């Protein structure tokens, strides 16, 4: 799955929402999040975010690893 990290907070641009083929990006309050069980890993959302907040799970920066679980918790997992 792909993960929305720190940069989204305080921005919530939402350009990512319009390019996701499965509509699995949801409002999580302080940031949007990607539902892990729905995401098909097509990667379309990556170039769409103006603040580079989205990363494939395997490539999430070491400093932002906590966002993997955050997206999971927001998804209710
Ligand atoms: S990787 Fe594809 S399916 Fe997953 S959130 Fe991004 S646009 Fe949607
Ligand atoms: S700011 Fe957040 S709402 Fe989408 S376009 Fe970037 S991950």
């Amino acid at each position: 799955p792909h993960v929305i990290c720190e940069p989204c907070i305080g921005v919530k641009d939402q350009s990512c929402v319009e390019v996701c083929p499965v509509e699995c990006i949801y409002d999580g309050g302080d940031q949007f999040y990607i539902h892990p069980e729905e995401c098909i890993d097509c990667g379309a959302c990556v170039p769409a975010c103006p603040v580079n907040a989205i990363y494939p799970e395997e490539d999430v920066p070491e400093q932002w690893k906590s966002y993997i679980e955050k997206n999971r918790k927001l998804a209710g997992l």
